[PDB]
C-alpha cells in the first residue's frame, strides 16, 4: 500500500549520461535520498525493455538502427541536434522505457496505488523518429502496459511543452485521454497542439490541449488545471492515470516561460491523487537542475503526504542549492501575459468538447 519508486545506481547513471541533462537523475534521486523519502517507498529495480517490449510502439527498424548507432542513416530516424547519437543511447532509451514499463507493471500487479519514475516522461518521440531530446516515448509504453488491466487510461501532461507524441499515439482511440497544459506560440517546440486539436476518428474529443502564455503562476495554473480535470474526470471516468510533471514550467528554468512553484504543480498532484486511481508519475523537462530536484523532491513529499524540511540537507550535490539553501522557490517577477479573457474563451471550447465524451 506504499508507493513504488523506480531506482537503481545503474539506471540513475544511465540517465545522467543523457547529454541534454547531465547529472539530473543523480541530483534528483540524491535530494530525495537526502530527505530520506526513499525509505518510505518500495524501491523497485527497473527491468531492461526487451527489443519486443519497445516494439509495442516504436517501429522495429528504428530500434535496430538505434542499436548499431549506439555501438548517414541517422537523419532518417529523427536523430539530429536535439537528439545526438551518443554511443550508446540504445541502452539509455531502453532503460527509460523499461523503467516506465516496470512502474506500470507494479500498478497492474496491484503492487501499489502510485509508482514513480522521475527519469521518464519523454512525451515527444514518435513511432519511427526521435524528437525533443526524446528517443523513446516511455509514456506511450507506460500507457500501453497499463491498458492490460485498466480500460480507460488518462494521460495528463503538465510539462511546459505539448505531449505531442503521447497525443499522436492515442489520438485515434477513445480508450485513452490526453490532457496537455502547455505554452503555445509559433517557433516554440513542438508547435503542435492548439486547443482546436482534439483527436481524430474513433477518439475525437479524446485529446484536450490547453494553450497558455508566459507568466502564469500557481494561483491561475491550479485554476485551469482544477477546472479542466474536474470536467474531464467526471466525463471520461478513467481507471488509471499517467502524470507527466515536467519541471520546465518552474521559475528559474532557463526556458523562462511559465512561473510555477512546485507548490502549484503539487496542488494539481494533490487533486489527481484524491481520485484514488492507479497513478504512474513521470518527470520530463527540467533545465534548472537544482530547481528540478527541488521540485520533484517536493512532489515525492505530497505523494507520501509528508511535509518536508525547508532547509536543504547536506549530500553529494549540496553546493548546487546555494546561495539560499532552501526547498522553496521564489517566482520571478514578470507579466502574466495570459489575459483572463482568452482563458474563459478556452475553457468553454474545451467544456463543450467534453459534452461529447462519450
Ligand atoms: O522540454 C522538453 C524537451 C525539449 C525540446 C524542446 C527544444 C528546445 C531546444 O532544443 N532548444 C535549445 C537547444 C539548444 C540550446 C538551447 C535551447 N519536453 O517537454
Ligand atoms: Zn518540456
Amino acid at each position: 500500500l506504499v508507493p513504488v519508486y523506480i531506482y537503481s545506481p545503474e539506471y540513475v547513471s544511465m540517465c545522467d549520461s543523457l547529454a541534454k541533462i547531465p547529472k539530473r537523475a543523480s541530483m534528483v534521486h540524491s535530494l530525495i535520498e537526502a530527505y530520506a523519502l526513499h525509505k518510505q517507498m518500495r524501491i523497485v529495480k527497473p527491468k531492461v525493455a526487451s527489443m519486443e517490449e519497445m516494439a509495442t510502439f516504436h517501429t522495429d527498424a528504428y530500434l535496430q538502427h538505434l542499436q548499431k548507432v549506439s555501438q548517414p542513416d541517422s537523419i532518417e530516424y529523427g536523430l539530429g541536434y536535439d537528439c545526438p547519437a551518443t554511443e550508446g543511447i540504445f541502452d539509455y532509451a531502453a532503460a527509460i522505457g523499461g523503467a516506465t514499463i516496470t512502474a506500470a507493471q507494479c500498478l497492474i500487479d496491484g503492487m501499489c496505488k502510485v509508482a514513480i519514475n522521475w527519469s521518464g516522461g519523454w512525451h515527444h518521440a514518435k513511432k519511427d523518429e526521435a524528437s525533443g531530446f526524446c528517443y523513446l516515448n516511455d509514456a506511450v509504453l507506460g500507457i500501453l502496459r497499463l491498458r492490460r488491466k485498466f480500460e480507460r487510461i488518462l494521460y495528463v501532461d503538465l510539462d511546459l511543452h505539448h505531449g505531442d507524441g503521447v497525443e499522436d499515439a492515442f489520438s485515434f482511440t477513445s480508450k485513452v485521454m490526453t490532457v496537455s497544459l502547455h505554452k503555445f506560440s509559433p517557433g516554440f517546440f513542438p508547435g503542435t497542439g492548439d486547443v482546436s486539436d482534439v483527436g481524430l476518428g474513433k477518439g475525437r474529443y479524446y485529446s484536450v490541449n490547453v494553450p497558455i502564455q508566459d507568466g502564469i503562476q500557481d494561483e491561475k495554473y491550479y485554476q485551469i488545471c482544477e477546472s479542466v480535470l474536474k470536467e474531464v474526470y467526471q466525463a471520461f471516468n478513467p481507471k488509471a492515470v499517467v502524470l507527466q510533471l515536467g519541471a520546465d514550467t518552474i521559475a528559474g528554468d532557463p526556458m523562462c516561460s511559465f512561473n510555477m512553484t512546485p507548490v502549484g504543480i503539487g496542488k494539481c498532484l494533490k487533486y489527481i491523487l484524491q481520485w484514488q486511481l492507479a497513478t504512474l508519475i513521470l518527470g520530463g523537462g527540467g533545465y534548472n537542475l537544482a530547481n528540478t530536484a527541488r521540485c520533484w523532491t517536493y512532489l515525492t513529499g505530497v505523494i507520501l503526504g509528508k511535509t518536508l524540511s525547508s532547509e536543504i540537507p547536506d549530500h553529494e550535490f549540496f553546493t548546487a542549492y546555494g546561495p539560499d539553501y532552501v526547498l522553496e522557490i521564489t517566482p520571478s517577477c514578470r507579466p502574466d501575459r495570459n489575459e483572463p479573457h482568452r482563458i474563459q474563451q478556452i475553457l468553454n471550447y474545451i467544456k463543450g468538447n467534453l459534452k461529447h465524451v462519450v
